[PDB]
């Protein structure tokens, strides 16, 4: 015979009517001397023998009694004496809903990458249950979201295991952590329920690319400027952080032409190599790059004007048409000269100067371009030679000023 | 107004410029009667005049990047002076561009790290390069050497300056191709064209983009239920096809939504190794998960299914309830005692016979499954002997045999 009935029942709960299931009269159980005998460790059933009812002396439990064997049978054998008599009996447990599902660990660490697919799994650990069938763990749901929700699989031996599914792609430059609630539901009446944290850490991926604080940099640099001077400081900025968001700065020079100037990779800051001149090269147009650990880059223009200085002096070129000169020859050119300067403005612009004492006079016939005429005829007995003495000087601040001498002898006949 | 001769540069000195004489309207007398002259702003004699001939020349060999060098056109100013009388002529000689340079890149090679996930389109900044000509005898087009990833072009700016970016049409795989190379060379617009070759050499950044893998979909191992605690039963090796920090995998373990599982995992090795005790009769069966996670998020999984071995360490469990102390003298088929046996283990190591001695008049009669009764066999009487013992033996048919027996004396009766 087998009996059946509920788990954790409260000791002293009434088993079974053994006297009319048995069949025999009430007295008869204590006649016959009723024991009971079982190599359990524990005497689960006592046996009211007047009575004939077995009784129970301990509170039951399944998952101590039986734990993942099902069903949980237990089978004891009573014996009588008068006359001898033997009776096995199995006890069946029906397992009851008295465990709460427990998370292994009180929050779960993720840590998804930034570029990772919209259906991606995640694995997660499963919640556990010690009851069986519908007892056990049933559903699996997230807490809501935007970003990711859970499937329940009943995989292998029917044990289901929840895992976390990508539905929206992440970025850590709008939200860096993630924290979500797991909740484990028994299919049970009324089901019981198991939370936990999954705390999900986005990793940074290179995914944005360095900008320049400016598009456009225009700084003026005197031409005389000392060596290792500061011309202009540059700046990007990248999204990313760490490794990802360290920047490179690069110059690119423009055109033909060697670049006096020098980049610093980390701080941004252009300074000067060489030297510079405003004659030669006025104005500089180039392209700084700032680049990640990644290759993303960005570019910006640099304009570069260098400021004119009045370093030069100007060059007074002189031929000679004549060496001697006629004594009574009129209006006679001497010779003529040009000058020159290569610096703009004042600093270009240049007024050329004679003695005033001397008969000569300068004519300027062209741009930039004068002639030494005389002035009216002479004679010999005066004045044999002449120490002319022309002094071209620009109109720059600091004033330069260049000067050459020639001498003119006049000469009658022989 | 002013009269202008245009001629190429890196003309060889002694060039007839132009026959002076004709172009001015003088007579061939005419011009070295005059004592015509050259001046100029230079020292150096660039242009020297043949007065007997009417002709102009040239001193020097003249270099445009040296007398100019950006600005254009190259104009060199100079005049012509007479004496008969005295006169002035202004003249200009342009001085036309050859192209006599070739192209050179600053830098003899070019390095660039470039993400393996790089998108198509995008742009990465070559330097360009150098060409002191002017007009179609600067650089004019960039080619890059014929590869499947990239491909140049090139750009115009400001003062239409030729500039080149290199292109990706094809995303890169450092699993595939780690590091590439390029010949990045640039043309130019003369007849013939000259050109300019560079390295540019392409570095490879890994990212991210490979799931960890087990060498094994299944792991199946037995272990002894004596074995010891904390003792390594399997190691599990899962490969990455990235490197760095992207390869280096962590291990995790997943167990059963069923109970309670004494095995630990190692991040680094992968060895598993026991927590707890284990018991063939209490949990017989094992199915766990092994779970290998980068450190991006990447992940793989394998099943690894462990069942314990049963080993005989249970000997059989008697219990005997004795019914009758004292048994009559001429009873026949008299029950003495009823006992029970039992054995948690499977197999053999479960199976169990029991004995009694062969020269006891007494009957071991199996009633029940593992339940056995004592019964005499026949009538006795008392003067051959007063009282019998009874040493029920009951051993189990594993390896090695563990037995376990217990005595019962009974007395007969009736004299
Ligand atoms: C069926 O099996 C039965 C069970 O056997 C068991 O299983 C086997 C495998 C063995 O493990 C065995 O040890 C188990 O018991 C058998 O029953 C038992 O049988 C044994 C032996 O047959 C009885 O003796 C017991 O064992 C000791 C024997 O010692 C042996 O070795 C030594 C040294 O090698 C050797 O000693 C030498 O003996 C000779 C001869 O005397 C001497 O000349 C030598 O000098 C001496 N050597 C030296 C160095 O000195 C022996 O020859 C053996 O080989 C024995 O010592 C031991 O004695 C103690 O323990 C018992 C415990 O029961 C005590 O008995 C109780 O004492 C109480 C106190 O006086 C007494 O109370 C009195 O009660 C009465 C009324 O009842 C009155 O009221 C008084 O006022 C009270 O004081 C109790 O009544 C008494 N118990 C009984 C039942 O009467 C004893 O005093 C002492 O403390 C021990 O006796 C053994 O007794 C016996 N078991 C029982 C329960 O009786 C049975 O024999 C088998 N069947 C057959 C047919 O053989
Ligand atoms: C598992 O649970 C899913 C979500 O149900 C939600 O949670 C419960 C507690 C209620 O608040 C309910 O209003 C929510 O929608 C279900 O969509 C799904 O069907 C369930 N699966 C099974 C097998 O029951
Ligand atoms: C005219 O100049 C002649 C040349 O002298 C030169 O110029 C002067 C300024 C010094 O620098 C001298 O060392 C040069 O050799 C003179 O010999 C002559 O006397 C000068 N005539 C007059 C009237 O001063
Ligand atoms: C540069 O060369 C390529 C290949 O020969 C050609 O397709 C392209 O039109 C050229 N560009 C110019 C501006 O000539
Ligand atoms: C299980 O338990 C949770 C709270 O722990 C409830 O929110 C849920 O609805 C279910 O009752
Ligand atoms: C599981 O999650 C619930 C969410 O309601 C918490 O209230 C609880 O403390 C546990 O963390
Ligand atoms: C994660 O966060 C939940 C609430 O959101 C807690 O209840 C839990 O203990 C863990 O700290
Ligand atoms: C560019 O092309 C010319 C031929 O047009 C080669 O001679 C030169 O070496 C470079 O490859
Ligand atoms: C540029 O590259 C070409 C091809 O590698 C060489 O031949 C040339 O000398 C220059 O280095
Ligand atoms: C880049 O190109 C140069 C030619 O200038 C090679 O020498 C070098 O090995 C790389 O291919
Ligand atoms: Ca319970
Ligand atoms: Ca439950
Ligand atoms: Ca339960
Ligand atoms: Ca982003
Ligand atoms: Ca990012
Ligand atoms: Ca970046
Ligand atoms: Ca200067
Ligand atoms: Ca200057
Ligand atoms: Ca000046
Ligand atoms: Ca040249
Ligand atoms: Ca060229
Ligand atoms: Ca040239
Ligand atoms: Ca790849
Ligand atoms: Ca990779
Ligand atoms: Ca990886
Ligand atoms: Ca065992
Ligand atoms: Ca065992
Ligand atoms: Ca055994």
């Amino acid at each position: 015979i087998s009996y059946s009935m509920p788990e954790e029942t409260e000791s002293g709960y009434l088993v079974a009517n053994l006297a009319q299931d048995l069949g025999l009269r009430v007295g008869e159980l204590t006649t016959r001397g009723a024991r009971i005998h079982h190599n359990g460790n524990k005497e689960l059933l006592q046996l009211d023998a007047e009575r004939g009812n077995l009784l129970l002396k301990e509170k039951p439990d399944r998952e101590a009694l039986c734990g993942a064997t099902e069903p949980c049978v237990l089978h004891f054998q009573i014996i009588l004496e008068n006359p001898v008599q033997f009776f096995q009996t199995d006890l069946q447990f029906t397992d009851i809903n008295d465990h709460f599902p427990e998370f292994p660990d009180t929050e779960m660490l993720l840590k998804i990458q930034e570029i990772a697919q919209p259906g991606t799994v995640f694995p997660l650990k499963a919640a556990q249950d010690p009851d069986i069938g519908s007892n056990a763990v049933q559903n699996y749901t997230v807490s809501p979201n935007l970003h990711f929700h859970v499937v329940t699989l009943s995989r292998s031996d029917d044990r289901k295991y929840p895992e976390l599914v990508l539905d929206r792609a992440l970025d850590r430059e709008e939200q860096p952590e993630l924290t979500l609630i797991l909740t484990a539901l028994d299919g049970g009446a009324p089901p019981k329920s198991g939370t936990t944290t999954v705390r999900i850490e986005v990793v940074d991926i290179n995914d944005n690319a360095p900008q320049f604080l400016q598009s456009l940099y225009a700084v003026e640099v005197p031409e005389n400027s000392p060596l290792n001077a500061l011309v202009v400081t540059v700046s990007a900025r990248d999204l990313d952080a760490g490794i990802h968001g360290n920047v490179a700065y690069s110059l690119f020079q423009g055109g033909g032409g060697p670049q006096p100037f020098v980049i610093d990779e980390i701080t941004g800051e252009i300074r000067l190599k060489g030297a510079l001149d405003f004659e030669a090269t006025s104005y500089y147009t180039m392209e700084i790059v700032a680049t990640d650990s990644g290759g993303l880059s960005g570019k910006c223009t640099v304009a570069i004007q260098v400021l004119d200085v009045n370093d030069n002096a100007p060059k007074l070129t002189i031929s000679s048409l004549t060496s001697s000169i006629p004594e009574n020859a009129p209006e006679a050119v001497v010779a003529v000269f040009s000058v020159s300067d290569p610096d703009s403005g004042d600093n270009g612009r240049m007024v050329c100067s004679i003695q005033n004492g001397l008969p000569f006079l300068l004519k300027p016939t062209f741009k930039n371009f004068y002639t030494l005429v005389t002035e009216r005829p002479l004679d010999r007995e005066s004045n044999a030679e002449y120490n002319i003495t022309i002094t071209v000087s620009d109109l720059g601040t600091p004033r330069l000023t260049t000067q050459h001498t020639i001498t003119v002898q006049v000469s009658d006949i022989n």
